[PDB]
């Protein structure tokens, strides 16, 4: 076991990004497992190496829903030593773009992981050039910390 994205999505958004990250980091020989984090119980990240979450932003710059359960449920263990990232898609119509973002940094260092990178952050969909590119210019340099 390698690297991990766990991603919350609900109208696919995130989950395009998810899917780029991972293809960016098979092309390096890694290990790239991905899920979704509802349901998922905080304690499977210890397994790995790297840990790259994702998701994307509701209502007044709060979490959804589905990850505020696992963003709470990480307040009960040690990433000490494991090297992490962050992304997200949101909507620049609104004052907090991607705050989700920012939580999930905060969370991550809080509880000792080796914050990498400063988050990647999308508008809507990655489904131009420049944010493909985004993405990639991203996975990549998460690739060269490992
Ligand atoms: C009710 C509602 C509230 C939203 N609030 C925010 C917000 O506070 N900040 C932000 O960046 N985006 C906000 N968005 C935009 C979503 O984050 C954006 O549509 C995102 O790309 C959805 O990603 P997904 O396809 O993975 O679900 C909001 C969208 C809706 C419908
Ligand atoms: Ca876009
Ligand atoms: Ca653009």
């Amino acid at each position: 076991a390698k690297i991990l994205i766990a991603y919350a999505s609900m109208s696919g958004n995130t989950e395009s990004i998810a899917d780029l990250i991972k293809v960016s980091l098979d092309a390096f020989d890694h290990e790239v497992v991905l899920q979704e984090m509802e349901g998922m119980d905080a304690e499977e990240l210890l397994a790995y190496d790297g840990i790259i979450l994702g998701s994307y932003t509701w209502g007044d710059g709060e979490l959804p829903f589905e990850a505020e359960d696992f963003h709470d449920d990480l307040e009960n263990i040690d990433l000490a030593g494991k090297k992490v990232a962050v992304f997200g898609s949101g909507d620049t119509a609104y004052e907090l773009f991607c705050e989700a973002v920012t939580i999930f940094e905060e969370r991550l260092v809080e509880r000792g992981a080796e914050l990498v990178q400063e988050g990647l952050k999308i508008e809507l969909a990655p489904e131009d050039e420049e944010d493909v590119e985004k993405c990639s210019n991203f996975a990549i340099a998460f690739a060269e910390k490992f």
